[PDB]
């Protein structure tokens, strides 16, 4: 997705 939450 954005990289917020799964990075």
């Amino acid at each position: 997705r954005a990289x917020r939450f799964f990075c």
